[PDB]
């Protein structure tokens, strides 16, 4: 009788020949023992591994003092504390001073045969004055900013202009309401707010001036609107607060220099939804954010300097922000910013992409490749000759599909890395490493350096040992990319994630670890529901339905549904609209029951 029915007969992948053959470099490991010599380190002495792991990978201006300090049951702790660095020039500044005219950004546009290469030098400059723009309207040193911009290189420009000046991005994904915009740029309090005339995505327009109109009339604390002229179309204009994106940046020098910012001070927020109410703000600080995101660019994506990185995630999310930005251009390699869909103009988009840009490792959720899937193989005819890394994001993705995305689309000659994390963990926690960890299809793998998974008893708390176990998943160890608290409230923080089981770090996640010791992610024990790529609160979801006069009591479950007591066939649609306004197009249920 197997516990871990997921695992019975499947048996380990090794890394495909071909790979090492093809490869450009000599990757960063030689193989799985030296994963395990210095996974082993990393768990039994994080100070020594940690302190050499972040003077390899990361450029300080002032040198830390100590590796981590606090405890997991105390919810204090901070990593590489009595450092000072800054995220901006450890992005651009120190790959500009050594290459300039390397590509840092590859932005690739809704319509194809449009987008721009952007150098480090670019880079630099675009950032520099940008940071200008919200120096001269006043931003200080720990103001938070609001960003809500489609994928677009001007939003890497938004992010590492606040990062350079230390003020904390707090990025709204671009489909969000004007509702939710609004919840997120008040709880943040942000004075400053940039934005998009209009977004274009899969050939349709997004009203993004006119949702952000909307929000600020509750946001009187926002003085200022930088709006890029993305699409040219006449927007409302509120003059004395709003200004052109490219009126204002070419009024102001093409350097500035760079906030130093302590380790331990807040790089960004990112809103998220938990099992109960309001959206989180959840903290990120610098060093340790920073440190993760790069080791994780390594060692999991196997990123090499010259290597084209393509993550097909959205600025709007975590993975965006992990590997779209920070871990590809801390590592210096070059990034993809992907406007379109993977479906237009055609289903053949992705590979389009990669083909052109000769990407090296690719980056996506299986709810995409399950689209494609049904789409068919014949969309599919590139050659892809660099592609070797091909990873997978925030669902588990079942043998099926991991076997079209081994074979057609890797062509049997890429690694499938299936990376498990969160919006919490900064960057991956449970993973392959690219070209070295055998994999199984279906599960996560093996801890990432740092990572000390335990399985607990959901009932009685307790540890579960050895292998072939199942129940609530947990780590044992603080990690340098950790979410350091919910903005504003860090009694919600400590309640979450460190108060359940005392000593542990709670994930929402369950989990069975296989008689080999790896792990198999069984989802959310708690009301968070993952559709198509999102993570929304059944909760959020009710409290919206619930909000319209006829709806009396709510009940929404995972596809979501959502069954309401209260012509019958019109409140169904009704109620659809009232969550179109609270949350977005993206949160309204699949089917409305009576
Ligand atoms: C990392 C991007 C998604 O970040 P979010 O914070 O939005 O969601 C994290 C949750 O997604 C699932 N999840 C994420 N990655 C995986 C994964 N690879 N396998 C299974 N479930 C996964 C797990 O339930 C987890 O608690
Ligand atoms: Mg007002």
């Amino acid at each position: 009788p197997p516990v871990v029915v997921e695992a019975h007969q499947v048996d380990t992948f090794d890394v495909p020949g071909v790979f090492y053959e093809n490869h450009p470099h000599e990757p960063h490991l030689s193989g799985m023992n030296e994963y395990n010599q210095l996974y082993q380190q990393s768990i039994n002495d994080p100070d020594t591994f940690w302190a050499r792991m972040a003077r390899d990978l990361i450029t300080f201006e002032k040198d830390f003092d100590k590796t981590h300090i606090g405890t997991l049951e105390g919810g204090d702790n901070a990593w590489f504390v009595g450092g000072r660095l800054n995220a901006s020039f450890n992005c651009v500044d120190r790959h500009a001073m050594r290459d300039p005219n390397k590509v840092a950004i590859i932005y690739e546009a809704d319509e194809p045969g449009h987008g721009r290469s952007i150098t480090y030098a670019e880079l630099l400059k675009e950032v520099s004055r940008l940071a200008w723009v919200m120096k001269s309207q006043g931003v200080r040193r720990g103001d938070t900013v609001a960003i809500y911009l489609p994928m677009i290189p001007e939003a890497i420009f938004a992010l590492l202009a606040c990062a350079r000046i230390g003020a904390i991005h707090s990025v709204v994904f671009a489909g969000f309401s004007s509702d939710s915009l609004r919840d997120r740029t008040l709880d943040a309090r942000s004075k400053f707010i940039i934005t998009t005339d209009e977004g274009k995505r899969g050939g349709k327009v997004i009203g993004t001036k006119k949702i952000v109109d909307e929000a600020l009339k509750q946001c009187p604390d926002v003085t200022s609107c930088l709006v890029f002229k993305r699409t040219g179309a006449d927007v409302p204009w509120t003059k004395g607060r709003d200004l052109w994106w490219h009126e204002e940046v070419e009024k102001y020098p093409n350097y500035l220099p760079a906030e130093s910012m302590d380790s331990e001070d807040p790089l960004f927020l990112l809103y998220t939804s938990g099992s109960t109410g309001k959206p989180k703000g959840v903290m990120h600080t610098t060093a340790g954010y920073l440190v993760g995101a790069a080791a994780t660019g390594k060692y999991v994506f196997d990123i090499h300097p010259a290597d084209r990185f393509f993550c097909g995630g959205d600025v709007g999310w975590i993975t965006g922000h992990t590997y779209v930005v920070y871990a590809p251009l801390l590592l210096g390699c070059t990034t993809v910013v992907f406007e379109s869909t993977p479906a237009y103009p055609n289903f053949s988009r992705y590979w389009d992409v990669i083909e052109k840009h000769k990407v090296t490792q690719f980056y996506v959720a299986p709810t995409a490749l399950r689209l494609l899937k049904r789409a068919g193989d014949h969309h599919i005819n590139h050659e892809m000759k660099d592609l070797r890394i091909l990873g997978s994001v925030g669902e588990p993705i079942a043998a099926e599909v991991w076997k079209w995305y081994h074979e057609v689309v890797g062509k049997r000659q890429a690694h499938i890395v299936d990376t498990y994390w969160q919006t919490e963990t900064g960057s991956h926690v449970i993973t392959p490493l690219g070209g070295i960890t055998p994999t199984k299809p279906g599960s996560a793998s093996l801890p990432f350096f740092g990572i000390d998974p335990v399985i607990l008893d959901p009932v009685t708390g307790a540890e579960i040992p050895g292998n072939d176990v199942e129940g609530i998943l947990a780590f044992r160890k603080p990690w340098p990319s950790m979410a350091r608290t919910v903005w504003g409230d860090h009694k919600r923080y400590m309640d979450t994630y460190l108060n359940v089981y005392k000593g542990f770090y709670f994930t929402g996640d369950g989990a069975g670890r296989d008689h080999e010791g790896y792990y198999w992610i069984r989802g959310r024990v708690d009301d968070v529901v993952n559709v198509s790529g999102h993570r929304l609160s059944t909760a959020e979801i009710e409290a919206a339905l619930i909000e319209h006069h006829c709806v009396a009591e709510a009940a929404v479950v995972g596809a979501v549904h959502a069954f309401v007591a209260l012509n019958r066939e019109q409140l169904r649609k009704e109620l659809i609209m009232q969550v179109r306004k609270s949350i977005g197009p993206f949160a309204a249920p699949k089917v409305v029951f009576v």
